[PDB]
């Protein structure tokens, strides 16, 4: 008996590369993650995202599938090499009329259309001649994202700039593990500035062409981080991990500057006084209409004095949080949640919120009598709803959720082998078989309450 | 060169009694300013609503003008009586078609409809049995909201629960110069928790019925108060005024709780635990998408007790008129005013966009024997307040729209017909409008985004 706020916004949420395929056709020139899945030892067993679920092909049984599920809105990503090809010059009709004809197949069912600009997947052009390490990349963004409102400001009410920049960031410039693979603490903090000032530059061209009433917005995977014992030296390690992973994004666009405390911790790894340049933050910090939070498991830390992600703080051990893992071995903890919510509530209180992400892998398999169990699944989806639930009732302004994911997925360096989705897919055949979640989460979007 | 952010709305705001008029065709029950301006001695000269600018059966006319003037929205009010007769039971469909036509005549020119559910007009027949004092009128304005959502949650994007409050509550049951005329601090104070009440359940309906992408929103005459000098007694009486006046709404619906100070301040003159039930903070602390803000000229207090009042517990407070010039109200021009307030709420609420919703100025506004209309002085305090709206926004300041009042000259409550605030002016004898010599230059304004 958890009855949520009334019209509270249920989603699934997707990306392009993810589950699109099709990453030759109709012009669309390759992405920095073709070229990274193409690359021997960069992703698990070689998978790579040119084929992935057949979306782009499949989209209107998708759609139809959506509706089967009682969704309100739904969560996806536009592909920039396949708008618009190697990263300048204008745009493919063909690419866009894609997207044109999701949209509207969205819209006759009565789904909400939530567009997401960027989504990891830069054009390979763009990378070739410094990527988001160079200055130039924004000003691309720029004009891409005038060409996606242009042809879709009518009909999509949400428009999010960029989905997690700490990946593209740090694990794609940082740690290597993700988008182009360079491995460069400057690299990485050069992106961090340079996806700010994407976002920003993104928020003012949205703002002259879609309509009033049409909510912008930027997702921020943002790490709930709990340090491992209250001495002061796992408190200052929380505080590392949440000035580098998180108030890099939340300084410049919510409060117009970047952290001191963070300008120190990484000053000796990057120059700021030139990288942040005259009229910056206040692009950055234009006003924003929502929060996208996406949350999967909390992080741990301690002071670990006795290639990293985290420019100026590698010396912070990380840990394994307790509770049950995920096919993943993450931390299923709810409590991490609410703890979030809670304190964007605390910490902004009049900027609204939807959790844009939130799922769990695990080990799906079809039984002899074609059956798709995962309890596991429900048990981790009723957990964490019920933190929004309770965030909610304490204060929070939680307007959406949107389940990660619709379909199984190319989860990026895990290949094919994590499964996310609601709905099983086999990739041999492209069958989309719904799982017991999916019958779960249905009646939760029904009924705006948990069984 | 005052250049204004891409998006900016500019529009212009009316009031359902003050220009629509027919105050009795097609079922309209009298409201509480119909009783009240037909009362002898409570509106200069006697003037009434019954006609106004005849609004009613010149809408079209109204929207083309709208269109004239480059407006990207529009800011009108429901009648309540006119929709729900008497305030309970059906409503008539006659009544809900003038604002389905006049939405999809604003639609049609591109234009973006705002409505203001309540704007001062409650039923006659609420008032006989309490009134915004009594506990039941709130459960009616939910109903009557379900029935405007209902019919145009499709269509409108922007949603307005009360238009200023403090006047309903105040003006209306504390000093009677307003609504039903009322004097009675404790009934005014039990107004104030009650519309709270009603804009919160408000909200609720509306969250139920409209799209997501619709706002949300309340409008508030909120006092920029000044003290005369920095002495402790001049800084309790803008304290005590800010308590009353403003903070009784900023309280609960942004912080869903009532300052203990006014608490305090108002103790004596009502029992605020019998007032206030469980459950009621919650529905009035509702999320908001938005807030309006009139603003007209600033308040300038200080204690007068060294060297029926609209303000319980703090009646020893004396008002003085802030320097500068003055317009037909002889109310003070002062911009900084308004950058004040704007910052205030930035500072504040930092997360919560707003919208000007009101501001303008009455002068001696005369058809020359040319057939001009010139009106300066209203075009230097448009231009004054929009370069402070410039600067707030430079500073940080999240203003998301300017609505000029008004649109049209209109019955100005207690002062009837003698005070004019539309850039367009209204023959009265002959209901046509001529736009006065602001409406081109504001005009200009909404086309461009630029300050000539």
């Amino acid at each position: 008996s958890y009855r949520f706020p009334p019209g509270f916004v249920w989603g699934a949420a997707t990306a392009a590369y993810q589950i699109e395929g099709a990453a030759a056709e109709d012009g669309r020139t390759p992405s920095i993650w073709d070229t990274f899945s193409h690359t021997p030892g960069r992703v698990l067993n070689g998978d790579t995202g040119d084929i992935a679920a057949d979306h782009y092909h499949r989209f209107r049984d998708d759609v139809a599938l959506m509706s089967d599920l009682n969704l309100g809105a739904y969560r996806f990503s536009v592909s920039w090499s396949r708008v618009q090809p190697t990263g300048r010059g204008p745009a493919v009709q063909r690419g866009l009329d894609f997207y044109r004809q999701l949209v509207d197949e969205l819209l006759e069912k009565g789904i909400t259309p939530v567009a997401t600009l960027y989504h990891w997947d830069l054009p390979q052009d763009l990378e070739d001649v410094g990527g988001w390490t160079v200055r130039d990349t924004p000003e691309r963004f720029a004009e891409y994202t005038e060409i996606v409102a242009a042809a879709l400001g009518d009909r999509v009410p949400y428009w999010t700039t960029l989905n997690e920049p700490w990946c593209s960031a740090y694990l794609g410039y940082g740690s290597g593990v993700h988008a182009p693979g360079r491995t460069d603490p400057e690299a990485a903090l050069k992106a961090v500035h340079h996806l700010n000032l994407a976002h920003g530059r993104g928020i003012g061209v949205l703002r002259s062409l879609l309509p009033s009433t049409a909510r912008t917005s930027i997702t921020l995977n943002l790490h709930q981080i709990r340090p491992l014992s209250t001495s002061p030296a796992d408190l200052d390690a929380a505080r590392r991990i949440d000035a580098v992973g998180n108030r890099v994004w939340l300084g410049p666009i919510l409060d117009g500057a970047y952290p001191q405390d963070v300008l120190a911790d990484t000053g000796h790894l990057v120059d700021w006084d030139r990288l942040v340049r005259d009229g910056d933050l206040e692009e950055i910090s234009r006003p924003i209409d929502l929060l996208g939070i996406n949350y999967y498991t909390p992080t741990l830390v301690s002071d670990g004095r006795a290639h990293s992600p985290w420019p100026g703080s590698e010396h912070v051990a990380f840990h394994l949080a307790p509770g049950e893992t995920t096919a993943m071995r993450w931390a299923v903890d709810a409590s991490g949640l609410y703890d979030l919510l809670m304190r964007i509530h605390r910490e902004h209180p009049g900027l609204p919120m939807m959790v844009t992400e939130n799922g769990a892998a695990y080990d799906d398999y079809i039984s002899p009598e074609g059956a798709i169990n995962d309890p596991d699944r429900i048990a981790y989806l009723r957990g964490h709803l019920s933190a929004v639930h309770r965030a909610l009732a304490d204060g929070a302004d939680v307007r959406g959720y949107f389940l990660w994911s619709l379909l199984d997925n190319f989860e990026w360096a895990y290949g094919y082998s994590k499964r996310f989705g609601a709905v099983y897919v086999d990739f041999g055949t492209q069958r989309r078989i719904p799982k017991q979640s999916a019958h779960w989460y249905a009646a939760v979007a029904r009924d705006n309450v948990l069984p």
